[PDB]
């Protein structure tokens, strides 16, 4: 039980990087959906203030096949990104999984 | 090798969260570069219909160094975001990594 | 010290492992943020010479909670992204942590 123990040092430092990285990465892209989400919100109210482009229309679902390649609105009201939240969970199933393994030994 | 089994049990615990991160962030920052793509479209579109703003020019390659810092277009036809694709080989170089530790075992 | 040895190998596939998905989601956002950022700076040369929107006035700190939800400027000059550097310690602490352990071995 003593090899067992540095063997779960290793896998606990490996799980703590692998933590880390999820919480900053995760930090990092929502800040860039608030600005990403706050950029849609001004251009569609230049969109419904500016009369010279008050002409133009929105693209309707041929739009997802414009990403394969186009004059018209792309971003609508349902551009708005969602929330991003990773699996958070890898303090459990890894409590879970060693647990398993003591109870045999 | 009844040790070595449960080395590598808690080994791929770690190398699935990895795994799965990568797969999370992944759709994550591909749904941003979506969006942020689509903005670059219209904002574009814009900078050729809005006749107040016609007058403006885009910048030219003084502009990789306004970012070290400039009242002309940062945003033009390759400012456009690349698809990001994370290295995926890991459950490949893994199962090389311990064929090579058991054929001498 | 010979089980010890294949231990940390596991432990260093994965430790890479991290270490890569780090270094390519930061490439990948930093590059986000450039696009995002420079999205904004042109937005806000639109929104100073546009004379259609030169009425509509910007957010004011009732801002950061119309995100919990508004015709107003929600991007102004604060709204740029700052570089995003995660933290990089890995093949530090972990060469302390292992160090730790062979002084006793």
């Amino acid at each position: 039980d003593e090899e067992f123990s540095d063997m779960l040092r290793l896998f606990d430092f490996n799980k703590q990087a692998i933590q880390r990285l999820k919480a900053e990465a995760q930090m990092s892209i929502q800040l860039i959906n608030k600005a990403v989400n706050a950029l849609i919100n001004d251009q569609l109210i230049m969109k419904n203030h500016l009369r010279d482009i008050m002409g133009i229309p929105y693209c309707n679902y041929s739009k997802y096949w414009y990403l394969n390649h186009p004059k018209c609105w792309l971003v609508s009201n349902g551009s708005y990104l969602n929330e991003t939240h990773f699996s958070d969970d890898i303090e459990q199933q890894a409590d879970n999984m060693i647990t398993e393994m003591l109870q045999k030994e």
